């Protein structure tokens, strides 16, 4: 009741803040060509995915007060497909961003040649295709169930096998592989930063490189912190059939809320970790 309305209020606050912040990030990235760097290309996709995953929160939150789904199965389809597209889009974007830094640092000669913004958009597109390859089935099997109590929105499968096959294809192809690629790149960029006195030659350029890479790593770590709980809980709850409990329900709600709040946390990180973003957030906001 009171607790439920506080949960709804928190979800509404997260919805508004995340949508506004991610819209602002997309606009600031699109505003100027000097802000169209390769890192900004992937930041654009990350913010786009966050905005898409946040736009459905009013529907996802109104349900707590009714136990019913009046919005429609089409909207149910879209919301359920968004919930899955978000994980793949964002993690793949971060993996591509962390791989790009390796080309920038350890192979600067070919870095500028292969990191054109057209190539960045191409690796954004490929991320989209690979995510769609496991996202489209979610929408194609997502439909509402006309329960006796109240209509509900849920997935369907033909259902103990594929329901877990999708979970494995997420935990493997969308968490562990991208994390393992990010680590494999960073473990070598970090050594190339120290073993090389100056990377880009120009001291200002080297400082900009070591700072943009730090922001990329910070965003990557923020995403990992925010999303590891939900992935791990999703895997474990199915693995050991954890039964219903007060602590279990609270932890589930907290994990989902943190995963959704990452979307509105990203704007804070961009504001607190980049001179360009910080200046623009006041420039367009005044
Ligand atoms: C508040 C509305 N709500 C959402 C849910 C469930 N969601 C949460 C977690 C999921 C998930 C995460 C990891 C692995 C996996 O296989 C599935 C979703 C795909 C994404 C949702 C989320 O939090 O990321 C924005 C979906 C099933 C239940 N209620």
């Amino acid at each position: 009741m009171i607790t439920a309305i506080t949960i709804m209020a928190l979800y509404s606050i997260v919805c508004v803040v995340g949508l506004f912040g991610n819209f602002l990030v997309m606009y600031v990235i699109v505003r100027y060509t000097k802000m169209k760097t390769a890192t900004n290309i992937y930041i654009f996709n990350l913010a786009l995915a966050d905005a898409l995953a946040t736009s459905t929160l009013p529907f996802q939150s109104v349900n707590y007060l009714m136990g019913t789904w009046p919005f429609g199965t089409i909207l149910c389809k879209i919301v359920i497909s968004i919930d899955y597209y978000n994980m793949f889009t964002s993690i793949f974007t971060l993996c591509t961003m962390s791989v790009d830094r390796y080309i920038a640092v350890c192979h600067p000669v070919k870095a500028l040649d292969f990191r054109t913004p057209r190539n960045a958009k191409i690796i954004n597109v490929c991320n989209w295709i690979l995510s769609s390859a496991i996202g489209l089935p979610v929408m194609f099997m997502a439909t509402t169930k006309y329960r006796q109590g109240s209509i509900d929105c849920t997935l369907t499968f033909s259902t103990w096998y594929w329901e877990n096959l999708l979970k494995i294809c997420v935990f493997i192809f969308a968490f562990i592989m991208p994390v393992l690629i990010i680590t494999v790149c960073y473990g070598l960029m970090i050594l190339r930063l120290k073993s090389v006195r100056l990377l880009s030659g120009s001291r200002e350029k080297d400082r900009n490189l070591r700072r943009i890479t730090r922001m990329v790593l910070v965003v990557v770590a923020v995403f990992i912190v925010c999303w590891t709980p939900i992935h791990i809980y999703v895997i474990i709850k199915a693995l050991v059939t954890i039964p219903e409990t007060t602590f279990q329900t609270v932890s589930w709600h907290f994990c989902i809320a943190l995963g959704y709040t990452n979307s509105c946390l990203n704007p804070v990180l961009y504001a607190f970790l980049d001179e360009n973003f910080k200046r623009c957030f006041r420039e367009f906001c005044i």
